């Protein structure tokens, strides 16, 4: 009794149209007996095989298949005793002979050395081309024979098969079920194979015969006659199996795998090289009214050099940034906020007729400057402040440079260079620099960043490619627990995460000044931390979704919002009471902010808000693992 | 006659190895015969079939199929005169067989009116369930019969089927091989079928048979079965079609289409809810030696308002800010240099023990000031400046609110309040705003990237996916253009972008209130015709990718160097001279400029800064248009 069904119970559909494929199903399978499931196209009978294997619930039935129910530690449905064969063709593509006849060879325990002596034996038998073809060029009826030997190696004690023989000449037909009998002679299998060629299952023992979803005869061919009509017919090896198949993947299509490889390198030149460095390109209109108006971009600077003040306005002028701004010059200042509101500079300066004399009474004069005097000496601006960042360099550039003038005239002729300066000093940082730049606060937040979406872009299709290239379902009854394919997958690929992510910190450390006050060694290990984070998440994303087109733009669609909700171009304190509060246990918000405090401020893991970072990256790398095993487990 | 090829050749494998399949291939196909195409298993058999329908070309060979070659306006292959079923299945299998029906009906030019009787027809003649079942719910030998009723109902001259009864039960079979010949009774139409079942060959009367890569015979069956042997001789139509096809592949996923149009009302309320507004809670370390320490949070703070001068200390205090800035009072300031060194604040004042005194003085003296006197009355102010953002708005805070202590001294007793700012005045902007913010920077440039970035998540698994569920093979031969493929994926997917284009205007101009001074009629027609470079972007992507794996990772992996190089965070102006000469030549870089010029400074399109923008992203949308037309044309 290697197969015994009592009782099945199994229809499609909702309740107001059932389909009722099956309604009793009472057979029974002997040992050493050859039994055709012959039947009519359109009854329920690829549903019955697919229900021996344990494929599809019974729907609250008795199954009893070599021992106890399928997926049970008493039977052996799941394992390498039983064999299998779709009736479609579920065969890698990519996959040669020899790699197909392998992946599927140790699986089962299965020695290198004898699956190789095998192959011969199995190439030899049934006619085929060379084993290094690849198989997606063989014909419609060689790939047939391929997908027959593979699963029949291994010598189970009961087979599956289907359909073995559709698209095949009538000798080869011959050949394989003349190859069905031989082994079955010593009651040491047992076949089911089902066919649609009546005639041809004529050498089998105990002929099935299916009518309205049940068996109608289960009868010799040579007892079924003369009754109903008068003549003729009416672990480790698990684990390297699919190893060597992820890495082969990826040497396929070698140029695509190097094209990862300069992706960081490009994300990082471009950033490093763009964001940081200040305007240097911004114009200004000058209209000094003290010196003659010759040609456009010339004008007289001859001033004078010492105790004496003359000709102040061109004394504050070349006092001002020489490279960040361009000196142009108009004759009147109703021609200079014209030019600057038409797009040809950034600004308008204005010194009046009378401004040495009206500035050189300003400081001589202390506390008692008429309202008149103190009218004249005023530099007008008018600022084409439509930028909101250019502009703000320019206001911050045209009074900080008074600070340089104010002090030359001061420190050169009269007194120290002290007494023009504010009260509030500032004295020296505790931990940052005295001149603080965009590119070393977002940089930070950039190296986290590129790393984590690199890989979720890398395992974005990889549990989503397993049922597009076929080589599942069947693989599903050979032992492979959905537990090994999620666990695999994530080995290859941080092999290769590991790859770029020294590429990331090597081209921004070394290549590019970014200091490193704190320990270097902990900065690597956070990273790829977050990286493995990254590489988890994108599992969830392909466990949840099942189209192909269903998952490309969920993680597209995650871009922006952890580029805000984390803190990497803004400071986490800017957004509301309740924003920050739920946007503090996120993935990224507290690891930007401990490798904050490692790479500018020096501290160690010791600190409280340095193995925040570790503690709140690792338990997000647990969540984003159970709860792609729930999924998987549960389809 | 109908089909005649002279003199065919034809081999697969490389050099110096080839495989030799075809080598003379000289046959005939009469005017109204039924050509049954037997032979071995694994000679050229199926490739001669799709080499007659024009699906692979010939080496060096003559080819004339009804009247000329497939592929020249001489011959009508790639028309609705010529019927063709595939080897294996290419059907979609989320189209019911109604549906599945009427997508192939109207390709060919039939009435909506007339498809059902021929479908009502060939439900009836072949066993089939309600035509409202779908195709993938199907069985496997209900999936046969419906790819046969496809390629027979529009009633064409030459039929080419290779292996149409593989799956089916022999009453059925009999029965599709009975059809065959009633339909060619009269001298109308010729069948060419290609089968393994050689018992069924016989009612056939044009038998062909091919050894290696050669016709052998041409003969009638009962002719050769008495020759050398006795027994066992071994355009509106199809635009319609398929725009009906990408809309309904849109409602099978109503749980997805829906969240499509979340995305932008969710990337839009992040941003404008976590950038740009100021910090409010920090905390600073004041020190003031003035007053008796109680407390942590408590130090007496009563300045005696009024013209008397006392505790200007205190003074200065209450007068920064009181929503910004948090105060924590500390005794000693060898304790306040502590407590923001170790994370617990963010800055430390100090006021000496003399601040009221030696600053009563130095605006008493003014020039005459000692240096004993000059270093008693400053605030001293140690700045934890590791953030570069916070450290910022703090030193911007500190010196600013000084104006207003300054002031408040100056206009209290007898004074003017104008004799307290450096003599340069910053008048009024000319376009911008004195107080500059960086939300109102970014908005202008975020906007165009986020509809840039929907669209390409949108257009991306559009070319790749044709291939994956079939439909295409059968449909090159069925008159479809590849110019039309793609001309049919633009419509449907322009009509869902102006969904959530316009959600992104809405919910950042009329809710969170993006000023918008030159006009709204021009910033949606830019917006808009943006999008469609980012979706003709995606198709480029799709047309050049062959594996769907590298669709996700070249989309992804190509979104940091756009916003680090199109001026989203930062001017374009601190990139060396090549790289920011080259940046300008992009579809973003001169868009968001020409943007700019239209929120803020509120220009019109006949400026010269602002219709570039339109000029220079037409191009990219034409650029984008031949590279996928000539890629997906020819390979
Ligand atoms: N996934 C499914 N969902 C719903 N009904 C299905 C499904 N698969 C098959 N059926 C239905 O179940 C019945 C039997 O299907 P089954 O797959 O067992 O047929 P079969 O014996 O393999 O067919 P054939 O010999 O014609 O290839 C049919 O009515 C079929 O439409
Ligand atoms: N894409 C391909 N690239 C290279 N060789 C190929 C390709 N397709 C088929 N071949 C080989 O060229 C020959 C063409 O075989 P073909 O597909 O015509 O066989 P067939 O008659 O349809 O097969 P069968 O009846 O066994 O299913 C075979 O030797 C096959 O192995
Ligand atoms: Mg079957
Ligand atoms: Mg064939």
């Amino acid at each position: 009794h290697a197969v015994c069904v009592r009782h099945a119970f199994k229809q499609y559909g909702s309740k107001k149209n059932p389909n009722h494929v099956l309604s009793d199903l009472n057979m029974t399978v002997a040992k050493g007996t050859i039994y055709g499931l012959l039947g009519a196209s359109g009854c329920g009978k690829t549903t019955l095989l697919s229900c021996i294997v344990g494929r599809r619930r019974l729907n609250t039935g008795e199954i009893w298949v070599l021992g106890g129910k399928p997926g049970t530690k008493g039977s052996g449905v799941p394992g390498k005793r039983v064999g299998y064969m779709p009736q479609e063709i579920a065969l890698y593509g990519e996959f040669s002979i020899k790699e197909t006849m392998m992946y599927f060879g140790w699986i089962f325990g299965m020695e290198s050395s004898e699956i190789n002596e095998r192959l011969q034996f199995l190439l030899n038998f049934l006619d085929l081309p060379s084993q290094n073809r690849l198989v997606k060029n063989l014909s419609g009826g060689q790939q047939r024979r391929v997908s027959f030997a593979v699963a029949l190696m291994h010598d189970p004690e009961l087979l599956i098969l289907d359909q073995p023989t559709v698209g095949v000449d009538p000798l080869l037909r011959q050949s394989i079920w003349n190859h069905l009998v031989q082994i079955t002679k010593d009651g040491n299998k047992t076949v089911i194979i089902t066919t649609h060629y009546i005639e041809e299952a004529r050498q089998a023992h105990t002929i099935g015969l299916m009518r309205s979803g049940k068996l109608l005869a289960e009868e010799s061919p040579h007892v079924l006659l003369s009754m109903y009509g008068c003549q003729s017919l009416e672990s480790w090896g698990k684990i390297k199996a699919l190893l060597q198949k992820n890495f082969l993947r990826m040497w396929r299509n070698v140029g695509v795998m190097l094209f990862i490889f300069a992706l960081p390198v490009m994300q990082v030149i471009l950033f490093c090289l763009a964001i940081g460095r200040d305007p240097t390109g911004l114009k200004l209109a000058i209209v000094n009214h003290e010196k003659n108006y010759t040609n456009q971009s010339y004008q007289e600077c001859s001033f004078d050099y010492g105790c004496k003040f003359s000709y102040l306005s061109c004394r504050y002028l070349n006092n001002l940034r020489n490279s960040t701004i361009l000196k142009e010059y108009y004759p009147d200042p109703e021609s200079a906020v014209d030019a600057v509101k038409q797009g040809h500079a950034w600004g308008a300066l204005y010194f009046t007729e009378n401004f040495t004399d009206a500035l050189v009474a300003r400081m001589a004069l202390g506390k008692d400057a008429d309202p008149e005097t103190l009218d004249q000496s005023e530099v007008r601006v008018w600022l084409d402040m439509s930028n909101q960042q250019i502009g703000i360099i320019l206001q911050r550039d045209l009074q900080l440079s008074y600070q340089d003038f104010a002090k030359d005239l001061l420190g050169a002729c009269e007194q120290n260079p002290d007494l023009a300066e504010i009260p509030i000093s500032f004295k020296e940082p505790i931990y940052g620099s005295n001149k603080p730049s965009f590119t070393d606060f977002v940089a930070p937040g950039v190296i986290l960043t590129i790393v984590f979406f690199l890989a979720v872009a890398l395992t974005s299709s990889a549990l989503i490619i397993e049922r597009m290239e076929g080589l599942l379902d069947r693989s599903w009854v050979a032992g492979v627990t959905p537990g090994e394919i999620l666990f695999s997958h994530v080995v290859t690929q941080f092999v290769v995460m590991c790859g770029q992510t020294a590429l990331v910190l090597i081209f921004m450390i070394l290549v590019f000044g970014v200091q490193c006050k704190g320990d270097i060694g902990w900065v690597i290990v956070l990273t790829i931390l977050q990286g493995l984070c990254g590489m988890c998440f994108g599992f969830v994303i392909s466990a949840i979704c099942e189209l192909e087109r269903n998952a490309i733009q969920l993680a597209l669609g995650s871009f922006y919002p952890t580029l805000l909700l984390s803190g990497v171009i803004w400071p986490i304190e800017g957004m509301p009471t309740v924003l920050r509060y739920v946007s503090t246990f996120l993935p990224l918000t507290l690891a930007t902010t401990s490798l904050r405090a490692m790479l500018t401020r020096g501290w160690s893991i010791a600190e409280p808000a340095v193995y925040y970072g570790f503690l709140a990256t690792i338990i997000w790398i647990v969540a984003f693992l159970t709860i792609s095993m729930l999924v998987l487990r549960f389809k």
